[PDB]
């Protein structure tokens, strides 16, 4: 149960995710870990997004084929199927950029989220108001 403020924007096309953060893309790994690079040449920056409900998405690798998704004790992993653990809530935050909160922890507001040093913030960590959680979608 949160604001239903939404993006602009489609899921036609894959997208790098650029976290404001620290300026890295979200990045998933072929041994299902998670984290950011500066990279732009990497390969596994490339993501496929795609609607389930208004507002709810899967997050694939193009590369891969891995579903972005975060575990019962808050970290972001790469799974190999779709499950509930992969779906988020993608919302516009400062009127500008997107979020994403887990839907199975939605409750405790766990969010999608890169620390300046390009490793991932564990659910419980992150939180409405910061940098960590602020993405833009850009066009690969």
């Amino acid at each position: 149960h949160h604001h239903f403020n939404l993006p602009p924007g489609n899921y036609k096309k894959p997208k790098l995710l650029y976290c404001s953060n620290g300026g890295h893309f979200l990045r998933i790994l072929p041994d299902g870990t998670v984290d950011g690079t500066r990279d732009r040449s990497d390969q596994h920056i490339q993501l496929q997004l795609s609607a389930e409900s208004v507002g709810e998405v899967y997050i694939k690798s193009t590369e891969t084929g891995q579903y972005l998704a975060m575990d019962t004790d808050g970290l972001l992993y790469g799974s190999q199927t779709p499950n509930a653990e992969c779906l988020f809530l993608e919302r516009l935050e400062e009127n500008h950029y997107n979020t994403y909160i887990s839907k199975a922890h939605a409750e405790k507001n766990w969010f999608v989220g890169l620390k300046k040093n390009g490793s991932c913030k564990r659910g419980p960590r992150t939180h409405y108001g910061q940098k960590a959680i602020l993405f833009l979608p850009l066009p690969v």
